[PDB]
């Protein structure tokens, strides 16, 4: 049926049984960090980077794209933490494999004509190169006037093969 | 200076040293699950819910809002086979504490007039109630024509006090 019904109830029971003192961590992130990472199932933005409960904000979307993450970032900065952004794109990203029009035409084949207008309004934010997408996203944020001027910003290629985060910008 | 320079290099070294057979997990998520969770630092969408590398997509934004997550979801479903969505909003969410106009006026106080237009274009997606925001996000996705009709969809309140995920819809 679902992961939610079958596996989750015991898995959380365990997480709760292991929950220790985490009950009393407050809202603003301790390390003043916002992670911007792709949503790829193989990446855990906690463990891959030594971050534990309460340390950093975890913003994740298809591709790990800054533009998409910007609203979350503005909130993370201006309301909470955070004067650090770490960008993580990864290797074998699903966003290397397609173009927005291809996706449009696909979803079009699986939904009524009355929703074609809707599909056609999604910028997917695909990229042809993992590292250039990192460079581009870092730069973007480094100049985005809605991001604070003192923000430290860096970008890493997560390698799904090694598990290594490799400094790109 | 930064978490990236000081603490990350050894933390990943460790994650890599512990990186067992995870090197060879492929792209499509194993459990066919997309998590939609708030970006709150105290929530780990892996451990809080027995999910490990390769199992599920992790889509995270300020509030854990579906509308914002929709583009990622369309990609997760149509490109990478996922017929489950679990929504997680949490308790002590930063999105309970403000309204979009308040945030606009704030960021306005910290940036040149020439960018007021930009600030003013952000719908922050605040909510007054944690559970209603879950109900609302679940329902929304349950009727969104761009989400596949067979998708199992559920919504949970993560409690930052207990660590418990509590079925809301």
């Amino acid at each position: 049926m679902s992961y939610a019904e079958q596996s989750l109830p015991a898995a959380n029971e365990a997480y709760v049984a292991a929950f220790g003192d985490k009950g009393s961590l407050p809202l603003p992130p301790g390390k003043r960090v916002a992670i911007v990472g792709c949503m790829d199932a193989r990446l855990d933005t906690f463990g891959a980077t030594g971050l534990h409960e309460g340390d950093a904000h975890h913003i994740r979307n298809a591709g790990g794209r800054a533009s998409d993450a910007l609203r979350s970032l503005v909130i993370s900065q201006e309301l909470l933490g955070t004067r650090e952004v770490i960008v993580i794109h990864h290797t074998d990203c699903g966003m290397l494999t397609f173009r927005s029009d291809q996706l449009h035409g696909l979803v079009k084949k699986r939904v009524a004509h009355e929703h074609f207008a809707a599909v056609d309004s999604l910028a997917c934010l695909e990229f042809p190169d993992v590292d250039e997408s990192i460079k581009e996203d870092v730069a973007f944020l480094k100049n985005h006037p809605l991001i604070l001027p003192e923000t430290v910003i860096s970008g890493y290629r997560y390698e799904v093969e090694t598990g290594k985060l490799v400094k790109i910008a």
